[PDB]
């Protein structure tokens, strides 16, 4: 009996890493629609872009407490939504140009919540 062999010898003809923004990826819950009074969360794929900074804005009719935390993966996102509309989500990474799938738009249902409050402050004017 007897039998063959068989290998691969390639250089690398490639740098290797480069600012490359398509490269950055965004997935999770929070993309999958807007849920008025849930706190929704997206992680960013940004271990083959690189430690590069990154931007993350949020539209619509009502804002929305935004919040950011240094993540070993990238940058965790978590925003929640308190009146329904249309919401749009941007993504900046190395300069002006947007990453791949952006810009997001997502659409929030769900009547507002309930809460007592409305309540004025003294001296408006």
């Amino acid at each position: 009996g007897s039998s063959g062999s068989s290998g691969f010898k390639v250089r690398v003809g490639e740098p290797g890493q480069a600012g490359n923004p398509a490269l950055v990826s965004a997935y999770g819950t929070g993309l999958e629609g807007g849920t008025t009074g849930i706190q929704s969360e997206f992680f960013i794929n940004t271990t083959r872009a690189g430690p590069g900074t990154l931007s993350v804005t949020i539209e619509g009719p009502s804002k929305v407490k935004m919040d950011c935390q240094e993540t070993p993966e990238g940058y965790k996102v978590m925003y929640t939504p308190m009146a329904p509309g249309n919401y749009l989500i941007s993504v900046k990474y190395g300069g002006p140009n947007h990453i791949v799938g952006s810009p997001f738009k997502a659409k929030v249902t769900g009547q507002r919540l309930v809460s007592p409050g409305s309540a004025n402050e003294t001296s408006s004017i």
